[PDB]
């Protein structure tokens, strides 16, 4: 159940649209001058192969996850439009994650890293308790928004782009990419299961690179093959510096476990984070 939005119903401000299948803007809702991000749907007849101009099979998909979710800590759907097909998001005015963490001579302070901790673990505990639980598939830092980075904000932080999401009461499967993010049940092949304890290892992921301000397994080179067997078959995780504190070094390290029923429910890393 998702609202239909007219053209009248909202106005467009500028264009911001770095987009997998169109263009984002920003704009407003007429009604509460809410701040409001649309992204299009364009095939574009030339440039696209038959192939991929599904890809309206991406566009509806995250159209569908985002209609049951309704969280603080996720990006929130407004509506949808027509002629094109657009998704209405709220505007999150911070930026990214992964864009943040890059400037490096205005490191984020203590306090503010436990609050974007703990707000995209709220987040995910949200979607692992859905029935049956989603699977972003996704979890990455560019793919966290940062609503506030003010300590004593509502929110600070939010998860975004579930364009690759799964909510099945089956097995869920398909070879992820990005190597560095993903669960090692996830890298290997098409060919094998796997669940949303792949998204409680990625958010490891995400809660190291907040950690450190680092990039995970940039500590690292190797060639792609030798590089997924040594994260699969040999362990290979970035190292934890040495003066993380104890509890949130356990939380890393168990989300991050090779065997994915050793990866914690979200009620326990959400209990861990908020005694740091
Ligand atoms: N809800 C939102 N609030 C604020 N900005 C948003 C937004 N949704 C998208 N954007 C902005 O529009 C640009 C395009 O976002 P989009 O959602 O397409 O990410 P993306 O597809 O580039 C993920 P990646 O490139 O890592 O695969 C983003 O870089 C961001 O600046």
């Amino acid at each position: 159940r998702l609202p239909t939005l007219a053209d009248n119903e909202i106005e467009y401000e500028k264009q911001i649209g770095k987009g997998g299948f169109g263009l984002v803007h920003k704009g407003r809702l007429v009604k509460d001058k809410s701040v409001v991000a649309i992204k299009s749907l364009i095939l574009g007849d030339s440039e696209g192969e038959t192939e991929m101009i599904e890809k309206f099979q991406e566009f509806q998909r995250e159209v569908f996850i985002m209609s049951n979710l309704n969280h603080p800590n996720i990006v929130k759907l407004y509506g949808l439009m027509h002629n094109p097909p657009r998704m209405v998001m709220e505007f999150v005015p911070c930026g990214d994650l992964y864009h943040r963490l890059l400037d490096k001579a205005h490191p984020i302070k203590w306090s503010v890293k436990l609050r974007l901790m703990l707000d995209i673990a709220l987040g995910i505990e949200y979607m692992q308790n859905q029935n049956p639980p989603i699977v972003h598939r996704d979890l990455r830092s560019p793919n966290i928004f940062l609503q506030s980075l003010d300590e004593n904000a509502p929110v600070c932080a939010k998860v975004a782009d579930f364009g690759l999401s799964q909510q099945s009461v089956h097995s869920v499967s398909g070879l992820l990419g990005n190597f560095q993010w993903m669960a090692p049940e996830t890298i290997g092949a098409e060919e094998e299961s796997y669940t949303e304890k792949a998204d409680t290892y990625s958010f490891a992921m995400i809660l190291y690179t907040i950690l450190t301000g680092e990039g995970p397994f940039d500590e690292y080179s190797y060639g792609k093959i030798k590089f997924i067997n040594m994260i699969r078959e040999e362990g290979l995780r970035p190292t934890i510096p040495e003066d993380c504190p104890p509890r949130l070094r356990n939380v890393i390290e168990l989300c991050w476990s090779g065997d994915p029923k050793k990866r914690p429910h979200f009620s326990y890393i959400v209990k861990e984070l908020s005694e740091l």
